[PDB]
């Protein structure tokens, strides 16, 4: 019966947690977008949004602090890294499913569902969920209860993620994950679980 | 874009903020509650995590506080209240769902899921028509509930039936919807992530 529980990761020992964040505003600072657009800073709202982020972190336990190779990933999850005396480690298995087709176009948004990115869906949850298991890996165990990795990465493909450990077809999780919102997942070993999404209160202080 | 922020109410003026709320732990001490086990008050592990509740959602704009008339609802409800001088106010609709048989995924309850969605979205809706909006800035409204009623109000906004939001939340998590009127829109999921402070 407990075995309902057991693919829960809930009274489990040796259970991680992973807190997925989506990287802070960027396109860079509006003046103009003065610089190289691609692979913006953030901009002085994700700044802003950054600080709120590493504040609300900062009374957190936490072992870790990943990020894609994206400059508005890092800039985050520095900010985060800063309070807790941890590094950026940086993988590019976190970065954004591919958005731009070959042939010239961008990636449309049918309203019905249908994935409509050329990176296909599980090929992105399958480079999320490794970088998870390989962040948590590499990670030495907290000294005292729950060892703790922030992982810092981009909308969609977090969802995608999200979704696959929901077992939730793309744009079933009909949500958007806001700028610097907190994701919570539990993991043990290659078991992997939501615990929840897209919590961006720390912005609703300032 | 444009359209796409109007159907998420993310962007769109004016958006008030409901946020659910689970109650704290209960039952609460010992194997043998000394108390009425019918309605329990919070426990010693769930005033500690009304505690942290309260200090979370202390730095947080809050123009309104409401609960079931359940003990472990209220006295949750309550915690978060004080840091703001709100009064809880209390909607039966917001009760858990019914779980007992009066004989003795699949849906597993005697009432139907469908009557548990409306009762809990007509209580959200009154609840933010009941809150004089705030000075400047977003209407929030604290909602405190019970986790299957909660789930099944979440499931049903984004249009998922019972088991495919497979998600338990937590106790004292938030979970923030957007309302506008009769629009409702679930923004973040579970979130207890106050229970990690140190
Ligand atoms: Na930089």
């Amino acid at each position: 019966m407990r075995s309902v529980y057991e693919r829960y990761l809930v009274g489990v020992p040796g259970v991680s947690e992973v807190w997925l964040i989506r990287h802070a505003d960027s396109y860079t600072g509006l003046e103009d977008y003065d610089g190289d657009p691609r692979d913006p800073a953030l901009s002085e709202k994700g700044r802003a949004q950054a600080r709120l982020l590493a504040a609300r972190l900062a009374g957190v336990p936490l072992h870790g602090v990943w990020a894609s190779g994206a400059h508005r990933a890092q800039q985050t999850a520095s900010a985060v890294a800063a309070e807790h005396g941890l590094r950026v480690r940086t993988d590019a298995r976190l970065r954004e499913v591919r958005t731009n087709w070959d042939d010239g176009r961008p990636s449309e948004l049918k309203p019905h569902g249908v994935y409509p990115f050329p990176e296909p869906e599980k090929e992105v949850a399958e480079r999320m969920r490794t970088a998870v298991t390989a962040a948590v890996a590499a990670t030495p165990p907290a000294p005292d209860g729950t060892t703790r990795v922030a992982v810092v990465g981009h909308d969609s493909a977090l969802v995608i993620l999200m979704g696959s450990l929901m077992n939730l077809g793309w744009g079933q999780l009909d949500m958007i994950l806001p700028l610097t919102s907190v994701s919570v997942l539990a993991v043990k070993d290659e078991r992997m679980v939501v615990r929840s999404i897209g919590d961006a209160t720390h912005l609703a202080a300032a």
